[PDB]
């Protein structure tokens, strides 16, 4: 019902839910941790597919507080936190984190240590993250988004990774600003948290994604990727 | 190619765009003013269209900025202020004025009725009003607008109106909240503010929208509409 109703309202946001759930795989009996959780409807699909505990954690009190009241309206168990997570301590130990637009709001690079490292303090020795995050490869003069309703405005130079303001297909017209740090910086940052082991994750572009649109339609996507899933494990 | 692409990345903006050129017609030669203009865009594609003279107006003064700031980069001559549109000084007389998106963001009647009167106060005699509002008659319980980018979480009596939050379909999720004021406060405000001529416009839901979604996709756009176009002359 409602996810498969907002999962396709945008032609990204099928492809994102199905490789972020194919990162994630079998979720029953689960403890998740949803990092960036929003009004925590990603968090209310890991549940419904089975997972045992579901905690979100989002920066914005009177979105947490949203959340809490979209689960007293449907029932549901989660659990969520108001927290600035570079500088939360740890809720727990968890079997998974999922962080979907999480570490491109890291405006440094020390605060994206910081996160991953407070990944690690939330994670048991056989849990694993999943992330979607921006593709560091991705460059504006390449193309930009607007297609898949993101329109890149510019990109600025940041130290050592580049800073993004874009428009969002919303009405009214909102904004977002965002952090792409490079591959160097994110590898770093995975290994001195302790993951030893991860992964990029390419988006799941299919078949279905491209009969339903025009000749061309998903060149930038393919050739310009302004998002990546993320795997990493101790 | 811009406008193209980003109107047709979300299915109900193709619907509003194609509704709201509708309503303005013919544009050549025109000064308009784009009273909630966002970042500019829309007000790029009706100076491409022909208009005259574009000058835009937002809230934001962080928006209003990068919008600045892609005018200097297209080269474009739009103009843009940041303005308090309730309370605002005239800016000029206009042929068109196009209001997208702002009259639900008055949060009493009063508001309401002070925008109006500055629309009347930036039009000739001959000019007209064209805007894009929530639908008075939308009704939460008759179906939330997921499918169409836009979960509205909630409803509440607000005065003589409700008010919803709502979680808007972007990576990552945004909030925000708006009024639905009713029809007759809406055409109080137009007679008092000087507008002896009034219609509203349904939403031109057309048989290739229809065709390439699903069947029952536009259902609840077609009976609980969450948006209307209207037309005020002088």
């Amino acid at each position: 019902g409602l996810f498969e109703d907002f999962t396709q309202s945008a032609a990204q946001r099928a492809i994102e839910v199905r490789t972020i759930f194919h990162m994630i795989g079998d979720v029953s009996g689960k403890s998740v941790l949803d990092l960036a959780c929003g009004f925590g409807f990603f968090g209310r699909e890991i549940y419904r597919r089975g997972a045992a505990k579901v905690v979100g954690v989002d920066i914005s009190e009177k979105m947490i507080e949203l959340a809490r009241e979209e689960s007293r309206k449907y029932g549901d168990p989660l659990e969520f936190h108001v927290r600035d997570v570079a500088n939360m301590e740890p809720l727990g130990q968890f079997d998974l984190v999922n962080a979907a637009w999480l570490f491109n709001y890291a405006d440094s690079v020390e605060n994206l240590r910081k996160m991953f490292k407070v990944v690690r303090a939330s994670l048991k020795p056989d849990g694993k993250l999943v992330a979607y995050t921006v593709d560091p490869d991705f460059s504006l003069a390449k193309g930009n988004f607007a297609k898949y309703g993101v329109n890149v405005l510019n990109e600025r130079a940041w130290g050592p990774g580049y800073r993004h303001d874009a428009e969002f297909v919303t009405d009214p017209p909102s904004q977002f600003s965002f952090y792409r740090w490079s591959r160097a910086d994110y590898e770093s940052a995975i290994a001195d948290a302790g993951f030893s082991h991860f992964e990029w994750q390419k988006p799941l572009l299919e078949a279905d994604d491209i009969a339903t649109h025009p000749p061309g339609f998903w060149d930038v996507f393919q050739n310009n990727c302004l998002q990546t899933g993320l795997v990493c494990k101790p």
